[PDB]
């Protein structure tokens, strides 16, 4: 998951786990009366750095696998990423979520139950779908941490460019490199990736009709909040996907954000092999616990950080 340099024998540790896989509704919404309709499995994946008892940094990511009869539609979503600072920056945060992203995109060992009505067996064809919201914040994961001296906090602009930098890593030969800036013309959108040969503006999903039937609907996601929106106000009969990224720009959180932008990227009929790779897997109410205490640290506080850390390394 990462090279010795980075870990060096100990100096360095990782929290990692993923909840049991989990069936649930289309993040992207079937209309009943549809052929083939697909079963939706969702794992969270939680990674935290440490350095001896503080958290460095995290990643949490989300897969959703849309299982059809002979092939998975499989999305990657990036729910959150975020540094604390306690300390003075001794990696490159990058050369760890590069690793760590592309090993949870990779990730085939999921024990998938039987759908009612022992374990799934998986079609060996997949699509890969990475799908990443850049939108600088100071604080995403670590509460309080914006105020630690060793922070580096990234504006629009700075943060867009690493995130492109590091997806462009990741994704060596995948089909498309998508980037979208919702509201920014497209001369200044072709500026970020100029240097990016595999990179093109717009986005990596269905490009006709409803926008419903199009976007997945991810948690805490600006397009999601949107499409939230429109189903609430039941106009998800009319919203086509043109005129919802149209409408996105005129959002608040475009519209008076700082550079707030779309990364997807596509990988198309890739053979995969499962293969059984043992990791922590939790429920996910073990997983919302994690999470809410999480939330409930001072992370500009080393006691209360030493204190979390500990108390999870007792579990």
């Amino acid at each position: 998951m990462l090279p010795p340099d980075i870990l060096q024998n100990g100096e360095f540790e990782t929290i990692y786990f993923q909840t049991n896989p989990t069936y649930i509704k289309s993040p992207i919404h079937i209309p009943k009366s549809t052929l083939g309709k697909p079963d939706t499995v969702k794992i969270r994946h939680f990674f935290a750095l440490l350095h001896q008892d503080l958290v460095v940094l995290g990643l949490e990511v989300f897969v959703y696998l849309q299982i059809y009869s002979d092939f998975v539609e499989k999305y990657v979503y990036v729910s959150k990423c975020d540094t604390v600072g306690l300390e003075k920056s001794t990696i490159k945060i990058g050369k760890v979520i590069g690793p760590v992203l592309q090993y949870i995109i990779n990730y085939n060992g999921y024990k998938i139950k039987m759908k009612n009505l022992e374990y799934r067996t998986l079609p060996k064809t997949q699509n890969l779908r990475l799908c990443v919201a850049t939108k600088p914040a100071k604080e995403y994961l670590f509460p309080n941490s914006a105020k630690n001296p060793y922070k580096n906090l990234l504006n629009g602009q700075s943060l867009l460019r690493w995130w492109i930098s590091i997806i462009d890593s990741i994704t060596k030969g995948w089909n498309n490199h998508k980037l979208m800036i919702p509201g920014a013309d497209k001369y200044a959108t072709r500026k970020f990736i100029e240097k990016y040969s595999d990179w093109s503006e717009g986005h990596i999903f269905k490009k006709d009709g409803l926008a419903v039937q199009a976007i997945p609907l991810f948690p805490d996601d600006p397009k999601g909040r949107f499409l939230e929106l429109v189903i609430v106000e039941c106009r998800y009969g009319k919203m086509t996907v043109s005129r919802f990224y149209q409408e996105l720009a005129y959002r608040q959180e475009f519209l008076l954000g700082d550079c707030v932008s779309l990364i997807g990227c596509c990988k198309e009929n890739l053979e995969v092999t499962y293969h059984d790779d043992l990791v922590s897997t939790v429920t996910i109410s073990e997983y919302k616990e994690f999470m809410n205490l999480l939330k409930l640290v001072d992370f500009s506080d080393r006691v209360e950080v030493s204190n979390f850390v500990s108390n999870y390394r007792k579990s």
